[PDB]
């Protein structure tokens, strides 16, 4: 049967959501999109409601979030955001002009977390386990993250996380460098999944030591950060750049050595420095994988083969097709009344 819904205006709009979710209250942040907290007597549980932003105002936003919805009904992991529910104010295809999602709720992110806990080398380990782990189930649909940060990461009270915004297409027009992987900022030669681990890093190196790796000011800037870190590239690393410009340019530069990690990240588990100069090598192809990661010795404590899944394939060829702005909606629409809740 359809739900009974109720009215409200929350962040400046009409907000009708099923009486299931009580409570519902801004976050604050506004840089996830429109997001209430909310309360769901119908799980029991603390979740966290997104009204979409005028969903079809055009083909770009009409794929776009057709796309996010198919992204999240598919991932069903522990560390990764996922629906918990999602539902429409309208009856039927002719009203339908917005979207609501649902998912856990945790409250906070990486990024808001420095800034309080002093975090022990213990906690750093659960946090990078966690972004591994979830990278792995990720990374098996064969979905790429591509823009992974401490503000993508939610975590909550009990430094349990899940990460967000996973593999949604690009920017239109900017954005933060001082995680994404070189091969990407330069664009080069095709990318592999290990653009992420290179994130991981350098979230890794924040944890320990408290300060931002790489926070360049422009494209340049953050290319010099990183080369006086891991060195320049050599003949092999260049030969591999099918690309032609970013790859004079590179070599345009002055050569450097890789610094020693062991001093630059004075005093820190051992195990710990081990694993970042594996996920900070500029040859993407030469680091380290989430699942080859998450066997180091330095999650001993927390790695489990079986309590560590995969998804099933991503059914990606809808991201070829070309739609009318119509086609598009009604899918979402689709997507929308055949979804089925998780037990
Ligand atoms: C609702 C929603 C829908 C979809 C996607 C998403 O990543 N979609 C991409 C296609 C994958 C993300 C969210 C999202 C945003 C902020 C959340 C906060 C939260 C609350 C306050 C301050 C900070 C945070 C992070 N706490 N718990 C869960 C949260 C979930």
């Amino acid at each position: 049967e359809r739900p009974t819904f109720y009215r409200q205006e929350l962040n400046k709009t009409i907000w009708e959501v099923p009486e299931r979710y009580q409570n519902l209250s801004p976050v604050g942040s506004g840089a996830y999109g429109s997001v209430c907290a909310a309360f769901d007597t119908k799980t029991g549980l603390r979740v966290a409601v997104k009204k979409l932003s005028r969903p079809f105002q055009s083909i770009i936003h009409a794929k776009r979030t057709y796309r996010e919805l198919r992204l999240l009904k598919h991932m069903k992991h522990e560390n990764v955001i996922g629906l918990l529910d999602v539902f429409t104010p309208a009856r039927s295809l002719e009203e339908f002009n917005d979207v609501y999602l649902v998912t856990h709720l945790m409250g906070a992110d990486l990024n808001n977390i420095v800034k309080c806990q002093k975090l022990t080398d213990d906690h750093v380990q659960f946090l990078i386990y966690q972004i591994l782990r979830g990278l792995k189930y990720i990374h098996s649909a064969d979905i790429i993250h591509r823009d992974l940060k401490p503000s993508n990461l939610a975590v909550n009270e009990d430094c349990e996380l899940k990460i967000l915004d996973f593999g949604l297409a690009r920017h239109t027009d900017v954005a933060t460098r001082w995680y994404r992987a070189p091969e990407i900022m330069l664009n080069w030669m095709h990318y592999n999944q290990t653009v992420d681990i290179w994130s991981v890093g350098c979230i890794m190196a924040e944890l320990l030591t408290g300060r931002t790796l790489f926070p360049g000011t422009d494209h340049i800037d953050q290319l010099k950060l990183i080369l006086r870190l891991v060195g320049t590239p050599g003949a092999e690393l260049l030969k591999k750049i099918s690309s032609e410009s970013a790859r004079n340019y590179i070599q345009s530069l002055t050569q450097m050595p890789k610094m020693n990690f062991a001093n630059v990240f004075i005093g820190a588990n051992p195990l710990a420095v081990d694993l970042l100069e594996k996920m900070l090598v500029l040859d993407s192809d030469k680091r380290i994988t989430a699942a080859q990661a998450l066997a180091h010795a330095y999650f001993a404590q927390y790695h489990d083969p079986d309590d560590e899944p995969v998804a099933d394939p991503y059914d990606q060829s809808f991201e070829s097709r070309d739609l009318l702005i119509d086609e598009w909606k009604s899918l979402t629409y689709d997507e929308v009344i055949s979804f089925v809740p998780p037990p």
